[PDB]
DNA sequence: AGTGGTGGCGCATTATAGGGAGTTATTCCGGCCTGACAAGAGGAAATTTAAAATAATTTTCTG
């Protein structure tokens, strides 16, 4: 449910909700496999971080038909 | 009048941005081949003038 909770943010960037939740699942798995409890870092933040890092990356890249650099998106 | 509470700083934790490294892909820099000019040579068509002949003018001779 955490992935679902964070996903509902990105809900209008030309992306089927389910694709969003899927990208979030990939990011969460990546965080879990990379999560470090011994490095000294709040687990939940680490997770959510990766979640966003994946979701925003996916929307930036595959949202628009003509793919556009991400810094350009930030400019917009 | 004392024990706790408040604020500020410290310690520990948390979050965010920039820089370095890579990597790709566009873009500048240089040599070398095309392309243009200037010249030179040998041989051949064209043009011009001089000389030689037919058809007309002038003079002379004949009827």
């Amino acid at each position: 449910r955490l992935v679902i909770s964070i996903a509902k943010k990105y809900t209008n960037r030309g992306l089927q909700f389910l694709d969003l939740i899927q990208e979030g699942n990939i990011g969460l798995m990546k965080a879990v496999d990379k999560f470090e409890y011994r490095r000294g870092y709040k687990f939940s933040t680490y997770a959510t971080w990766w979640i966003r890092q994946a979701i925003t990356r996916s929307i930036a890249d595959q949202a628009r038909t003509i793919r556009i650099p991400v810094h350009m998106i930030e400019t917009i």
